[PDB]
């Protein structure tokens, strides 16, 4: 099971091409890598012998394994080889994958399921021969990337000459919200950036990023490079000051003739968009499942006019694939959200764009965590679905930061709270309060994304007494970023909150142990507990103040 459709880390156009002038017989590259680069640089013999021979073959064909190799490291294959470092000579198994899903995304070289191969194509051989910096190179390379839906999706979201950052774009790209396709709140992440040290601005501005801020920073780039988008700092009042975020761009008029004739408002037929089964879904546990689901909705849109999300489910029913009509609509949400185009007319669908064909290979039982998701978005009507996919993005360690914001915006935007979301080692993930209840209080709150069931260990438990107590103190010598200003000076009493996918163990002990010490209550939620008392307090069945009295040292259940 591969994925493809998606690059996250820069490269030179320069390697690309040279990657792609490998599948070309008659290319310079060709020669000089399996004539110079591997016997060179490729010590093992064995793989050496296999590797030049594989090139030397008449009809050029290149496994997966043949490309990239594996890694720790020495050379251990024909992308390695053809591109040297930013200094050994090659690249890592790393690099080398994303240049493998650059060519493939832009349709340079093609993939045959099954044979876990890969062979140039038409307009890859035509970017083999064409001239450095020539017009008709240029040529080529935004006919490519036309065919690109992710392309496509980030020059939608700038024809009104909008000017955004990579999270005002990442936010509405790809199958947003789950994990693999995260954006963190800009808003939230600008106030990080203004309270931060002058050392450690540009690494927050350029680094701190969620996957499809990753995406659209990535495609923005290419698109600038191309002239079909402008890269340009955006900047803002962010009172503590000001900040700029440089990942940020703006439609031009020769994106706009693009997007123009993609839409089909032009005299010309727009290119072909491709489309393949391993873009429907990423970094998901259970992709092999969804990304079939996903295909064969958008195959029944395709054979198909204008239907109802009912005859979109019945038809999906007739394939095997037992379906909630939010799931499907959710589902539709994301292709919409990675370039292909349908329109939506009160209660009917009805796709409008060119798609070529895709194969889905092998044509699944549904996993536990999705039929979780399932079930709670075809029952929580008020909860934005997205919010539903943090019941996954918990269960991965790598996702503290987006569980962080993500939470926090939760609180603020469902629940009803003030405050924020801090962060960071001298402070709490996020501080929220009350305003105009019987008894306004206030909440320091600490998340944690973990795989199997948070038993709270001593060392959490251990930070969040600091800044309980640090509220009580107040020093401003233990603590000199004085966040507990962030509450309004009238609230006196005070919770604290740990939130986790789920939790096991005798986390009790640890919440009895710290009512004890600071006197204050405490509890523990679950992520699915989060959604589903927000849930109540849009549907009117659940207040705050109804909430204040949950915190009995003890998992909170709604």
């Amino acid at each position: 099971i591969r994925t493809f459709g998606w690059v996250q880390n820069p490269g030179k156009f320069e390697n690309l091409k040279r990657v792609v002038q490998v599948f070309d017989r008659n290319s310079k590259v060709h020669n000089e890598v399996k004539n110079i680069k591997i016997p060179t640089l490729v010590k093992e013999s064995k793989i050496q012998k296999e590797l030049v021979a594989i090139m030397n073959q008449h009809d050029l064909i290149y496994t997966y394994k043949e490309l990239v190799g594996t890694g720790t490291a020495p050379c251990d294959a024909i992308i390695q080889a053809t591109i040297a470092d930013q200094g050994k000579g090659y690249i890592d198994n790393w690099s080398s994958d994303g240049f493998l899903r650059w060519a493939h995304a832009l349709g340079f070289i093609e993939y045959i399921n099954k044979s876990d191969s890969f062979v140039i194509t038409d307009v890859g051989l035509a970017y083999s021969k064409s001239a450095d910096g020539s017009a008709i190179e240029k040529e080529i390379l935004i006919e490519a990337i036309s065919s690109y839906p992710p392309a496509i999706r980030i020059l939608t979201l700038l024809e009104d000459g909008q000017h955004l950052t990579k999270f005002d774009l990442g936010k509405n790209l790809g199958f947003s919200g789950e994990s693999g396709f995260t954006s963190l709140p800009e808003g939230i992440l600008l106030d990080t950036l203004a309270n931060a040290m002058p050392k450690d601005k540009g690494e927050i501005r350029n680094n701190w990023e969620g996957s499809s801020d990753k995406y659209a920073r990535m495609i923005g780039g290419w698109l600038d490079k191309l002239g079909l988008v402008k890269q340009g700092k955006k900047e803002f009042i962010i009172p503590t000051n000001k900040e700029f975020i440089s990942h940020a761009f703006k439609i031009t008029g020769e994106g706009l003739k693009v997007l123009r004739r993609a839409k089909g408002s032009t005299k010309f037929t727009r290119v072909p968009k491709r489309v393949y089964w391993e873009m429907l879904a990423t970094n998901l546990t259970d992709k092999e499942y969804v990304r079939t689901r996903r295909a064969l909705i958008l195959e029944i849109l395709i054979k198909a006019g204008s239907l109802k999300i009912e005859q979109i489910q019945d038809n999906l029913k007739k394939l095997g694939f037992d379906e909630v009509i939010e799931t499907i609509e959710n589902d539709i949400k994301g292709l919409i959200n990675t370039g292909i185009f349908i329109e939506i007319k009160g209660r009917f669908y009805q796709l409008k764009d060119h798609i070529l064909q895709f194969v889905i290979p092998n044509r699944l039982v549904k996993s536990e965590l999705e039929e979780k998701k399932s079930e709670l978005r075809h029952k929580l009507k008020y909860v934005p679905h997205e919010y539903i996919e943090l019941i996954e993005i918990a269960r991965n360690s790598t996702q503290d930061r987006i569980l962080e914001m993500k939470v926090m915006e939760f609180f603020m935007k469902v629940y009803g709270y003030r405050g924020k979301h801090l962060g960071g080692s001298r402070k709490p993930d996020g501080a929220i309060y009350t305003v105009g209840s019987p008894i306004d209080y206030g909440v320091i709150v600490d998340t944690k994304a973990y795989s199997g069931g948070y038993n709270l260990p001593i060392g959490q438990a251990d930070e969040m007494q600091r800044y309980v107590e640090e509220n009580q103190t107040r020093n401003k010598h233990i603590n000199p970023n004085e966040w507990w200003k962030v509450y309004p000076s009238s609230v006196t009493e005070f919770k604290f909150l740990f939130v986790s996918g789920h939790f096991k163990g005798n986390y009790k002990a640890q919440l009895t142990r710290l009512n004890h010490i600071t006197n204050c209550n405490g509890a523990v939620l679950s992520v699915e507990e989060l959604l589903i008392g927000g849930e109540m307090i849009k549907a009117g069945t659940l207040t705050l103040e109804e909430v204040r009295r949950k915190f009995n040292n003890g998992e909170i259940n709604f």
